[PDB]
Order: structure tokens, then sequence, then C-alpha cells
């Protein structure tokens, strides 16, 4: 199944933050309605924040997270969770190798903001 794709409410500001846990340099691209809106890159085996940014979901609300390492797409896992019918997390893990820890880049999207 497709992973890393989320439909947010339209025209909503959201946070996106990426952490790294891999010897490979992670590149995280965040697309809004299929256009790149943010790109983070970095390397850590200790959960360092490689980027954090506030974006806008636009008219469609479609947000996609893509992760690659040296140009090769990582395998993604994702889900969205809503607490008290208000607080939203869109969660992504990614795997660049064979150990299947799925933490090589971890991406968290949260809304609402403010
Ligand atoms: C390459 O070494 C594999 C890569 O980096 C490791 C340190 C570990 O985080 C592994 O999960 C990751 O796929
Ligand atoms: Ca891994
Ligand atoms: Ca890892
Ligand atoms: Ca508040």
């Amino acid at each position: 199944a497709t992973q890393g794709v989320f439909t947010l409410p339209a025209n909503t500001r959201f946070g996106v933050t990426a952490f790294a846990n891999s010897s490979g340099t992670q590149t995280v691209n965040v697309l809004v309605n299929n256009e790149t809106a943010a790109t983070f890159s970095g390397q850590s085996t200790n959960n360092a924040v490689i980027g954090t940014q506030v974006l806008n979901s636009g008219s469609s609300g479609k947000v996609q997270v893509q992760v690659s390492v040296n140009g090769r797409p990582s395998d993604l896992v994702s889900a969205q969770v809503i607490l008290t019918n208000e607080l939203n997390f869109a969660l992504v893990g990614s795997e660049d190798g064979t150990d299947n820890d799925y933490n090589d880049a971890v991406v968290v999207i949260n809304w609402p903001l403010g």
C-alpha cells in the first residue's frame, strides 16, 4: 500500500520535523499537492533533528513525505492518529537497508498549530 501520503484539512498550517538514525545521509522531501515544499538532509545515529519547518497544506490538503539515501528511495511505513478529535499526528518511518528498524529517517507531521 501507498505510505507517506496524508490528506490534511485544506489551507492548514502544519509542522514537519525529521530525525535521523542511520549511517546513511537522509534526504526528506515534503510535497504539498505534488510540489516540493521542504527538503531536509542530514546524518545521525542518535536521533538528531535534521530539519523542522512550518508548511501550509494548500487547497487539496495532500501532503506526501519521501525519503531517500544517496538518491535511492527508502521503504516507508506511516499512519495518522487523532487525539480528542482535534490533535493530529501523521507519522512516517523509513528503511534504507536490511535491518528493518524503520527509524532511519523518522518524520512527524503535526497540526493544528498556534
Ligand atoms: C547502514 O549501515 C545501515 C543503516 O545505518 C545503521 C547504523 C542502522 O541505523 C541501520 O538501521 C541503517 O539502515
Ligand atoms: Ca534501518
Ligand atoms: Ca536505523
Ligand atoms: Ca494552542
